[PDB]
């Protein structure tokens, strides 16, 4: 088995996206994200692809895979996959492909997943109807939660690192 991983950043309340963007500034999260995903396949939903600045995509040093129901969708510098099953196939021999968002794609991949790396951001965001939300993890997941750390931005964050099987 490839060890299928999910990686995301959420507010304590579970928001991951608002108005198409990440609704906070925590540089340290992007560092952790890169440190987690470098050298691996990164699988993402079409909307997440379009949320990435055009100048920042595809993510360098990683095989980019975009999931869309449209067989003719084009993602320059990425492979387009018609299902999470097809995306995982494209990861080939990668021992640890990572699913990197967003909300709909996390729900799709969750049944396949054996690792989650979650950054929690201490910011008071009240869930709105149009927010993208993190999936809820049940207690079949085990691992560790680090201490709260001060970001350069003045917010606190911490890492959660879970596995199952
Ligand atoms: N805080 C964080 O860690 C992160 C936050 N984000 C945020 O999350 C938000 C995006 O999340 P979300 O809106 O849910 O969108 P997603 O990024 O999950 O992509 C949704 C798209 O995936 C495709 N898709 C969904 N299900 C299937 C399926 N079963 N088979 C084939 N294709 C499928 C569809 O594309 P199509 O319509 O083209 O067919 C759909 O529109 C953005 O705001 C982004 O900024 C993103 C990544 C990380
Ligand atoms: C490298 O920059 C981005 C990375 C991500 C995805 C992402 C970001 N952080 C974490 N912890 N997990 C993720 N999947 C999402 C982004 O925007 C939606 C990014 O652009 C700022």
């Amino acid at each position: 088995r490839a060890e299928v991983g999910l990686v995301w950043a959420q507010s304590t309340s579970g928001v991951i996206g608002r108005g198409g963007d990440i609704p906070w500034s925590v540089p340290e999260d992007l560092t952790r994200f890169k440190e987690v995903t470098m050298g691996h396949t990164v699988i993402m939903g079409r909307r997440t692809w379009e949320s990435l600045p055009a100048k920042v995509r595809p993510l360098p040093g990683r095989r980019n895979v975009v999931v869309s129901r449209r067989p003719d969708f084009v993602a320059e510098g990425a492979r387009v996959a018609g299902s999470l099953e097809a995306a995982l196939a494209y990861a080939g021999s990668d021992p640890a492909p990572w699913v990197i968002g967003g909300a709909q794609i996390y729900l799709l991949a969750l049944p396949h997943a054996t690792r989650c790396e979650v950054t929690e951001i201490e910011i008071d965001l009240r869930r709105d109807d149009d927010d993208a939300l993190a999936p809820a993890l049940d207690d079949s997941w085990v691992g560790e939660t680090g201490e709260w750390l001060a970001s350069r931005s003045g917010l606190r964050y911490r890492f959660h690192s879970y596995r199952r099987d």
